[PDB]
């Protein structure tokens, strides 16, 4: 070799990339195949250490730092010109010992997105959101659902006020010293948790269940990213995407997401690689043919970010990743994950304070990292139907409902749903079979009831 192997993975435009490959053999006579590899962040380094992997790598600029302290990734060399063409920012997420590791493709951040009939002005505070829903509740619906199960959806208001995952030193992060535990972050998750405690929303609340009822118009508000404006397309939801609330007076912090394309140290063609990254694909022409095929979201580049924040939803997704932290690169972020998403699953519940779930958590993100792998491990029925808030206020009329059509449910597991999804906003009534689950769902609509399917798994 002799020519450049490319590994993306596959919710991207995969055939927009090649098209640039096609257009570099027409000029170089250097052949570029497009590739795919299921689970290739994995697929990767069991093929990398042997030395026959990909030239090229697409994947997520976090994962890219442990990487290169394992020396499987070459170091990029791009030009003072060439790096001013991109937002500052995203070269420091592609960056490991003071050292450009790679370059920098598109990038991705939680923005808050809204239902135009619902609200057509969305809050600019956390603060105003409770007295929203409480007014939304009365008009039958809720006004915020969210993925509140995973730390990446909930520490955009955890970090708001002044919380930090690992402090920065320049080149080196510090994972002696964990930001999950000062005063930002007591603030933060205190206002989650009391969200939840005043019945706002649901602690239950996931992925799916927050994508169903934002998508099904029953919530006004969610929390999600352009990989899930697609679903919103094809629903019948005239909806926003704008800037995350305020939180004490402060934005919200997301993580930054940036996919990226490193190149392999074990790869001959390093310079090939660099002229095609540098001088095909990140072009207007070269991302725009990738874009075309499935969109980036917004860029890393410059001229063409500037075209496609034309578009008010990338103009959001980047105005929400300037006010973010850019996502440590670092494999010690492995045990943040889990100190997090320990830390809210409590504290949310009621089984710990806030003050002693992030104490806990500060110690557990800075700890031994396989400690805390070990620790993870020590702790059909697919299809769920859901019950949404209406404007029924006669619950035994819907307490009878649920009983007559679920076999299993007791009158008193039949109200407590009914008060729940009247309460929260939403409620699960069942979790059975696909054919059992569409049957219940189709009989409860049927009889005047707000219902959801979903599948999750």
């Amino acid at each position: 070799e002799g020519k450049l192997v490319i590994w993306i993975n596959g919710d991207k435009g995969y055939n927009g990339l090649a098209e640039v490959g096609k257009k570099f053999e027409k000029d170089t006579g250097i052949k570029v195949t497009v590739e795919h590899p299921d689970k290739l962040e994995e697929k990767f380094p069991q093929v990398a250490a042997t030395g026959d992997g990909p030239d090229i790598i697409f994947w997520a600029h976090d994962r890219f730092g442990g990487y290169a302290q394992s020396g499987l990734l070459a170091e990029i060399t791009p030009d003072k010109a060439f790096q001013d063409k991109l937002y500052p920012f995203t070269w420091d997420a592609v960056r490991y010992n003071g050292k450009l590791i790679a370059y920098p493709i598109a990038v991705e951040a939680l923005s808050l997105i809204y239902n135009k009939d619902l609200l057509p002005n969305p809050p600019k505070t956390w603060e105003e959101i409770p007295a929203l829903d409480k007014e939304l509740k009365a008009k039958g619906k809720s006004a915020l659902m969210f993925n509140l199960q995973e730390p990446y959806f909930t520490w955009p208001l955890i970090a708001a006020d002044g919380g930090y995952a690992f402090k920065y030193e320049n080149g080196k992060y510090d994972i002696k010293d964990v930001g999950v535990d000062n005063a930002g972050a007591k603030a933060g998750l205190t206002f989650l948790v009391d969200l939840i405690k005043n019945k706002h929303m649901n602690a239950d609340t996931d992925y799916s269940i927050a994508e169903a009822a934002f998508n099904k118009g029953e919530t006004a508000m969610t929390i999600n990213g352009p990989w899930a404006w697609s679903n919103i397309d094809t629903s019948k939801v005239n909806y926003g995407v704008t800037v995350l609330p305020t939180f004490k007076g402060q934005p919200s912090k997301p993580f930054v997401g940036v996919l990226s394309a490193g190149i392999n140290a074990a790869s001959p063609n390093k310079e090939l690689a660099k002229e095609f990254l540098e001088n095909y694909l990140l072009t207007d022409e070269g991302l725009e043919a990738v874009n075309k095929d499935k969109p980036l979201g917004a860029v890393a580049l410059k001229s063409y970010e500037e075209e496609l924040a034309k578009d008010p939803r990338i103009a959001a997704t980047m105005e929400n990743a300037q006010k973010g932290e850019i996502m440590p690169n670092i494999p010690q972020m492995s045990a943040f994950w889990y100190a997090v998403r320990t830390a809210v699953i409590n504290a949310a519940s009621g089984r710990q304070t806030v003050d002693e779930a992030l104490a806990a958590a500060q110690t557990n993100a800075a700890a031994n990292l396989e400690k805390i792998k070990k620790l993870r491990n020590v702790i059909t029925s697919a299809w769920k139907v859901i019950l949404y808030n209406d404007d029924i206020h006669n619950f035994t009329y819907v307490t009878d409902v649920i009983v007559k059509v679920v076999g299993q449910i007791s009158k008193a597991k039949a109200h407590t749903i009914t008060v729940e999804a009247h309460s929260t906003g939403q409620a699960l009534i069942l979790s059975t079979w696909k054919s059992k689950a569409e049957k219940y769902c189709q009989e409860l609509q049927q009889n005047g009831l707000t219902v959801s399917i979903i599948h999750e798994s």
